[PDB]
């Protein structure tokens, strides 16, 4: 999502995003070139509110659709200064609302620019262990094969920790789970036999990145049978707290009894008081094999173009018939930007010099075919006008 | 380097003598628990030099 | 049985003092009592304190 906002007033009448779409056209870069087409059509909550002095812009992309990658002048064939991803828009000239919005936004500075980022659906995450690394594409236990007190499970994706983030969450799977855990642990008991797993919460977790979840309980009810978990995290103001490693880590308070499987046992086997019977044995305590982990997050930045002491970590270009120009570059600050180039009503004649010297003369010879003119104009160069002339110095023109 | 063990080598022992008493019916309550083994972590260092 | 901590940088320097921190993971809630199952003569506790 993209919002643009200007000095003044658009449009007395205000605009569809079907109307934009016939104005404008925009690509990304891409893993094998620029992303054009179909996939870059802009949505239905695309818009200009008339008397609004914000437009903006609202695109996505499929999960099928290449990656949005850095540009590279030997893929996307050409020669910008940019070490990022692009961005490219340009106007539908060939059509009335294309040259108007160009017109439009001759004049009209542009004050603030802001980008919001969201993904989900993530699946190439990174899984570890107090053992170690974990593959996400088989069946993994979480906390370990024996889970004890303290132990965790630590999920990482740089692609989100880089960035701004201001949400991100998980979602999570159990296998073989029993159907009921508290039912499980009946036989294991203390003092006046008085269960060790009186309920489910006995079963919690710590999140240090500190879960915005309503309780610590480690698993939650899923609306069929079994069991999932849900882990959401929230940046109050984009800004990673000091001291956490940029991983989202969950630690657990209590175990799941591995420990005290054969002190259980051993005891009702050898009991003179009771014969044992089947439903009087411990079950095997349950080690929480898990799958199918999903990632999501959120990311935003905003740009006061004219705004000392901020981050303005943008670069903007402007694209030209024949070339182009580096406007803004990260960090700076400016009072007057404007979207597009602006050229002013007339005609130009652009003339290349090959092999000369900074100081050196050069006569030209203009060969017309004379005669050959319109008779019937009546703005003829009246008095002393005349055609000018100029050069270029540091991508500006200068007076002779 | 540590003075005295954690009882690893005599978990065996006990276990079996409460198991087989006589005098006593084995609870919970008097069998041993597990030796700790101190497992850690946060290693923080810091030093000074002139 | 030991435990060695080293650090190059400040062992080539002159160093007038240097510490280190470490943090326990599982560690029962009493030490002590945890092993009052090990005892000997006359029910005497090996671990009798910290």
């Amino acid at each position: 999502i993209l919002e643009f906002t200007f000095n003044k007033p658009i449009l007395p009448n205000g605009e569809d995003y079907t109307a934009l779409n016939k104005a404008m056209s925009i690509e990304l870069t891409g893993e094998k070139g620029w992303i054009a087409g179909l996939p870059m059509t802009l949505k239905s909550d695309s818009g200009i509110n008339s008397g609004s002095k914000k437009m903006k812009l609202s695109l996505t992309l499929d999960s099928e659709q290449p990656a949005v990658v850095p540009y590279q002048t030997e893929l996307h064939e050409g020669s910008y200064e940019v070490d990022e991803p692009l961005l490219r828009v340009l106007f539908k000239t060939n059509e009335k609302e294309g040259y108007n919005l160009y017109r439009l936004f001759n004049e009209n500075v542009l004050t603030d620019l802001k980008i919001t980022v969201e993904v989900s659906d993530i699946t190439s995450v990174q899984l570890e262990n107090d053992l170690g690394v974990l593959n996400p594409q088989k069946p993994f236990f979480p906390f370990g094969p024996r889970p004890i007190k303290g132990s965790s499970f630590i999920v990482k994706y740089p692609e989100a920790m880089e960035k701004p983030v201001t949400a991100i969450s998980y979602q999570m799977d159990y296998l073989n789970l029993p159907e009921n855990l508290v039912n499980h642990y009946s036989a294991y008991t203390i003092g006046d036999d008085e269960p060790l797993v009186s309920d489910m919460d006995y079963f919690s977790v710590k999140s240090f990145p500190k879960s915005s979840n309503d309780s610590d309980q480690l698993f939650s009810e899923k609306s069929g049978g079994g069991y999932e978990s849900d882990f959401e995290f929230q940046i109050e103001n984009g800004v990673w707290e000091s001291g956490l490693k940029k991983e989202l880590k969950i630690s657990l308070e209590r175990s799941f009894l591995h420990e005290k499987y054969a002190h259980y046992f051993t005891l009702v086997a050898i009991s003179k008081d009771t014969d044992p019977t089947i439903e009087l044995l411990p079950n095997e305590p349950y080690a929480p094999l898990a799958e199918n982990l999903v990632l999501g997050y959120t990311a935003i930045s905003s740009i006061d173009f004219s705004s000392s002491s901020s981050e303005n970590q943008v670069s903007l270009i402007h694209e030209m018939p024949f070339g182009f120009q580096q406007v803004f570059t990260p960090g700076d600050t400016d009072n007057s930007l404007y979207l597009v180039p602006d050229y002013c009503h007339g005609g130009e004649l652009y003339i290349g010099l090959e092999n000369g010297k900074n100081l050196q003369q050069v006569t030209l010879l203009l060969q017309f075919l004379e005669g050959s003119e319109n008779p019937d104009i009546t703005d003829i160069f009246t008095g002393n006008q005349k055609i000018k002339w100029q050069y270029l110095s540091q991508n500006q023109w200068q007076d002779f």
